[PDB]
């Protein structure tokens, strides 16, 4: 479980059972024919897959290249958690566990674990942070919908780590019938290697639709990265492939503001959540709070496969502001009628920091937008233009 | 552009040049397969095409039937809409038009429509009536389209309407007018279905590799009509028991309802002879229903020969038991349903269905009716 020297398993000792319980489990239906033919045959008919590779003409028009948007927010719930999520509850229920629970932010990670929890029929207590906007008000609908338990995070800033440390704090003290979804590729081994083998449909579909396009592999592949799932999913069939693989990260206000979530640009290594990566972090070791206008990517932390990737160069990483990501937000609605996920607005504002005239770039798609629109139309910059 | 005695072009006469143009326009892409290539190819890439029919297993259990959902929530937009949307702007295209207008009530035509039109990069006019309008409004103008708020009348769809026709007929040179729904005059209600019989041409081929034999029941909601006849067409004459489902509103005997088939009269709307409300002299009246998409006094003109020659059955539910069903997916099966396609669901509980295969179809995802269905009084006291 060790990506170079980051990963590993950095949690309390009595944790250490469960974890090896779910590395044994993981490892069964590893072969296991049934589990992947009722977790694919869900995948299609459920939540929808294989999404498209959509030619975006007027965004290549502008932009003088051949950009195609892997369009994983056609998904049900409409991100994709999506995918983790169903197979992780499904492994909870083939585990015997009775009772689901995770950490979210805004409400997004919540709802797909919900989602799956109402359709396995299992119990669901859903940690959420707090913010006063619509989107939020609309995810405790839903979960409530879907049958799932939501409990106010009152610890700390009332962030996404504070709630997933709720989540975890609940997890320990409910060993026996509690099975823990983490949202990302952040987390003790074996949730790493887990999330990300649920993810990389994403990416294998890619590599099939993308030569009856154009013949030939992309030039590059843009995604946005906080903990790092929808991008480790679009990467990594395409590791060493000769692909450029570029990762964008959370700039908030500026990289050089303080207020941002670039764990891999700015960022020290640390232990954050189980997992030796890279976190933003004071001269004495101490956690600090991300920023993003995307509550997303509003993470300290990111996958141990990422800064493995980033130290190895397989992959590059980068960021954009708050500014770059609300202007590709407003961009891809105007040009396109698709309104993109402000997290996968990062990766599109990325295409005007690469030499892209004559090359064939996609872009990971990773939700939709509606969530994100009060949030646009009520930020200064937006405001102001 | 008959179906038997309904239908027709009962427009005005300033009308008649543009329905001429544009029933023209429309036969010469009726064997043209270049046009049907780009249509497809952008149902696959941009609208999500083709959607997936879902064996629901916990509400198959709960009735005892094997319960299929037609997926049409999975679109892009998250509605059937667009893909008539897509057809008629892409039509708009090659006729040379570089204007787009509608109508639309609470903004959900509006939208599909706006998308359509940044797709092919239009100008966009909506005309809308009166938290889901306001989100609504936010994407048509976030997709670049102009909204202009409604005030004639009492401000609803059929209002909105007319006055996106009023716009049509005085720019009918750069303007491409686009319907809702099967309801209209002639070419709208066959151009309408005939962009969205790809629902019931993908459930054709599904339904074999999924039960061997063909469905016994096909439910769908019906107002205007655009999602059950996109998938009834396909099987029309076909053995399959097909059902609309109308908006009961708050009963059918109470005068807040939309069922046109069933309490509503012959008479013209929007250019369409069928079935519509009106009193007993001939004034349309006006609709209820706890869905807005629902909520809509007339019907589609081949609703109203089906349901005359009995290729299709037509009923209707209430709104508590729209509700009911917009609960009941939910948490059984994790999909938020629309209120509209709730009104198909909710009939699962009024036919017997035991041992028989249901296909229901799912017009659209219910993230929008999450306010509406919550702060109703019935859901409210339970
Ligand atoms: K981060
Ligand atoms: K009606």
């Amino acid at each position: 479980g060790n990506f170079g020297p980051y990963g590993g398993q950095n949690v309390p000792e009595i944790l250490m059972g469960a974890l090896e319980e779910l590395e044994a489990a993981y490892e069964g239906i590893m072969k296991d024919e049934s589990f992947w033919k009722e977790y694919n045959d869900l995948l299609r008919d459920y939540a929808g897959r294989p999404t498209p590779l959509y030619f975006a003409r007027r965004l290549s028009e502008k932009y003088g290249a051949r950009v195609y948007l892997k369009r994983e927010d056609l998904l049900h719930t409409g991100a994709h958690k999506i995918n983790n999520a169903i197979g992780q509850v499904l492994l909870a229920k083939l585990m015997g566990k009775t009772r689901i629970t995770a950490g979210t932010g805004a409400g997004q990670h919540g709802v797909a674990t919900a989602t799956a929890a109402a359709l396995f029929g299992m119990e669901c207590v859903i940690y959420m942070g707090e913010e006063d906007t619509i989107r939020q008000k609309l995810n405790v609908e839903r979960m409530k919908l879907l049958g799932a338990k939501v409990v106010p995070v009152k610890s700390g800033s009332r962030t996404l780590k504070d709630a997933i440390d709720e989540a975890l704090r609940d997890w320990i003290t409910n060993l026996q019938t509690t099975y823990y979804v983490p949202g990302s590729v952040v987390g003790p081994h074996p949730y790493p290697i887990i999330v990300r083998n649920f993810q990389k449909v994403i990416g294998e579909e890619t590599k099939k639709q993308i030569p009856e396009k154009e013949g030939r592999l992309p030039d590059y592949i843009v995604a946005c990265v906080s903990g790092g799932s929808n991008a480790a999913g679009i990467f990594y069939p395409f590791i060493d492939s000769g692909v450029k693989l570029i990762g964008v990260e959370a700039g908030g206000e500026g990289l050089e503001t303080g207020k941002h979530a670039a764990s891999l640009l700015k960022g020290k290594i640390g232990y954050l959540h189980g997992s030796k990566t890279f976190v933003l972090q004071d001269d004495w070791g101490q956690v600090q709070a991300s920023h993003s206008v995307s509550a997303g990517l509003d993470y300290p932390g990111v996958g141990p496969e990422h800064a493995y990737w980033r130290e190895t160069g397989k992959v590059l990483y980068d960021a954009v502001t708050d500014e770059e990501a609300l202007d590709a937000f407003i961009e891809l609605s105007r040009l396109e009628g698709i309104i993109p996920a402000l997290e996968s607005s990062h990766a599109l504002a990325y295409l005007k920091k690469i030499n892209i005239k004559g090359k064939v770039v996609v872009v990971n798609l990773s939700g939709r937008g509606d969530k994100d629109l009060e949030s646009v139309l009520n930020h200064p910059y937006v405001r102001e233009r």
